[PDB]
């Protein structure tokens, strides 16, 4: 087949956290965005709407696309 060139890395997160201290970002249970900085536990992500903000990484999880 062929080689590709376009695999992104998105999360799915687990709880709810409201952030709105200068830099973070607020999100929820059934937001999904993408990680754009993974260097320290506050990781940096960008929401569907455009914005961006730092949140722990402990309330978010991967993506497998796959459950039981």
């Amino acid at each position: 087949g062929p080689l590709g060139s376009g695999a992104l890395k998105w999360v799915l997160c687990n709880y709810d956290f409201q952030a709105r201290n200068s830099s973070e970002l607020s999100v929820k249970q059934r937001d999904v965005l993408e990680v754009l900085d993974d260097s320290r536990k506050w990781w940096k992500v960008r929401d569907p709407a455009g914005q961006e903000g730092y949140v722990p990484y402990n309330i978010l999880t991967p993506y497998p696309a796959a459950a039981s």
